[PDB]
């Protein structure tokens, strides 16, 4: 096959994506994924991609116990499964009913005892895909319970005990993954650039496999979410074709290539990427360029960004379209190291891109845009198809949302170049516009708003998805207040929406929520969070409009914070179709 767990995440993620809604289609999505396969294959494949990456083994009989306890929930998940789907078949048959009831039992208490073996002290970090991979189908079973288990006979004071283990443990799982996710990440962290390619690995990888999946345990919360709801994944994750293809190592330049990618903002959409190229001793190379980009649904004018690295013109600059059809899925580049025997300012080493092509997503076919040539370091190894069934230019993960640069040197005076663009991907969830379902509670994160008054995007815990806004208090002047407006379509004009906010606060706070013009919301919410720069699951509390409205009232949607003295974290808005 060569597929890693990666690609079998990625594809698990694209249905709690699309599906997440409760049901046989739900159930019988996870064991199509992930748990209707035969022996330990998978299971010690999960933990080799951790360990090789790390470069430590699981203690070998901690390792056979989590293996063998994980093909025990799979056997036994089989046939919860399939004793669901006969009971949504025939569900006031008595004998199916109590078969759910046991089945449910068995289940919970196998995942209760199961879990803390994917907990092993001091293995924390290389269990953590196996742990999370059983964390979600504990949060799945007791979601099942909670939307039927009334139908299956269990009486008010059950279902209401197991909702309660529900929600505790959305958040306990969430909190736990998340740490250990900090902890793996900052062990593997080192100055130089070997180090960094590991790191920045690490943190590609463990998003794939852990992160973009606890951004939706939330979802498994039934009274929060009784109908269909879709998550956008907003984070970005990073490729760099120079620094992942050297074989050598920069010594202390790790810190240097963290800080060329660009922080926090507000999820924009890549246009175009005009690059310059320079030349030395006749080869030709990518020494800067500039990136143009608009605000999400296209929604206020296309802004440029500050040269990166150094113009170049050693032939003529190249303007590349990057938003053509679905956008660039795909990089192909070409690398070029010159280590010559003898270096100086005539003889330069280097460590750039001579050529690169952009593939782009498309329900058809659209050709690449080349600068110079196409090469074989392929970002499709590092940032693969979610739906491998298609060709990639249709089943891909992510589209291509920023081009930065680690730089060093000048081609005047150094001998030694370094130019080494930071690509940039962003998850296909993270839609171009913010287009708001019929029939589903679609989610709109408060980054993918177009203005921002009196606060920042600041970093995401690692469990929202992506990054989150802050309103800052105003210092008592009713002109400075904190506030976020997001442009929305709906599709349907009949249709009638509860705006719901997700939030975190430290005291009870004023906020104003507005639909066009008019305020649906204003009101005092409850404080829910010890500390805005620690955020744990539980902090994030919502509230909602009383009412429920059309898109009469207009295309934005917004939060405005009246303290003066507090800020307040807005994660997303939730429309709910009524």
């Amino acid at each position: 096959t060569g597929y890693t767990p990666i690609d079998i995440s990625l594809s698990l993620t694209q249905f709690l994506l699309s599906e997440f809604v409760p049901g046989a289609g739900f159930v019988l999505g996870l064991v199509d994924i992930i748990w209707g396969i035969f022996g330990p294959s998978q299971w010690d494949a999960f933990l080799v991609q951790i360990e090789q990456l790390i470069n430590q083994r699981i203690e070998e009989f901690a390792r056979n116990q989590a293996i063998s306890r994980l093909e025990g929930l799979s056997n036994l998940y089989q046939i919860y499964a399939e004793s669901f789907r006969e009971w949504e078949a025939d569900p006031t048959n008595p004998a199916l009913r109590e078969e759910m009831r046991i089945q449910f039992n068995d289940m919970n208490s196998a995942l209760t005892t199961a879990i803390p073996l994917f907990a092993v002290q001091n293995y924390q970090v290389p269990l953590l895909s196996v742990y999370v991979q059983a964390a979600n189908l504990h949060l799945s079973v007791l979601r099942d319970v909670s939307v039927f288990g009334q139908r299956w006979g269990f009486d008010a004071a059950t279902i209401n005990s197991r909702y309660n283990d529900l929600t505790r443990l959305i958040g306990n799982y969430t909190d736990y993954a998340v740490r250990w996710y900090n902890t793996g990440l900052e062990r593997v962290w080192g100055p130089d650039s070997r180090d960094w390619v590991r790191y920045n690995q690490f943190r590609r990888e463990l998003t794939l496999t852990v992160l973009d999946i606890v951004a939706l345990f939330p979802n498994y919360d039934s009274r929060r979410y009784p109908i269909r709801t879709v998550s956008q994944l907003t984070r970005e994750i990073y490729t760099n074709p120079v620094l992942e293809n050297f074989d050598g190592s920069f010594r202390g330049s790790a810190q240097g290539i963290e800080r060329s990618i660009r922080s926090p903002h507000l999820m924009d959409i890549l246009n175009s990427i005009t690059i310059y190229t320079d030349a030395h001793r006749g080869y030709y190379y990518w020494s800067g360029h500039q990136i143009m980009a608009s605000p999400v649904g296209f929604s206020g004018p296309e802004f440029t960004f500050p040269l990166y690295g150094t113009m170049g013109n050693a032939a003529p600059q190249q303007r590349i379209v990057a938003q053509l059809g679905q956008g660039v899925y795909r990089t192909l580049s070409s690398t070029l190291y010159r280590r010559p025997f003898n270096i100086g300012i005539n003889n330069q080493q280097l460590s750039v891109l001579d050529g690169t092509e952009f593939a782009y997503g498309t329900s058809s076919n659209l050709p690449s845009a080349v600068y110079r040539k196409s090469g074989t370091v392929d970002s499709l190894d590092e940032i693969p198809p979610q739906n491998n069934n298609v060709p990639p230019r249709q089943g891909f993960s992510h589209r291509l949302s920023h081009v930065s640069m680690f730089r060093s040197g000048f081609s005047n005076s150094s001998v030694s170049i370094i130019r080494a663009p930071m690509f940039s991907w962003i998850h296909r969830s993270a839609e171009f516009n913010n287009i708001i379902a019929s029939d589903s509670i679609t989610q709109i994160p408060a980054v993918k708003g177009n203005f921002l008054f009196n606060g920042s995007v600041i970093s995401g815990p690692g469990f929202t998805g992506g990054d989150l806004v802050r309103l800052n208090s105003s210092g008592n002047n009713i002109q400075n207040r904190g506030y976020i407006e997001v442009p929305i379509h709906f599709p349907s004009t009949s249709t009638r929406y509860r705006v719901r906010v997700r939030y975190a606060s430290v005291t009870p706070i004023h906020l104003n929520v507005n639909w066009g013009n008019s305020s649906i919301f204003s009101n005092t919410v409850p404080a829910t969070a010890t500390s805005l720069d620690n955020l744990q699951s539980s902090d994030f509390g919502y509230f909602e409009s009383a009412n429920a409205f059309t898109s009469s009232l207009g295309n934005i949607v917004g939060v405005r914070n009246f303290s003066g003295t507090a800020g307040v974290i807005i994660d997303r808005f939730e429309f709910i179709p009524v």
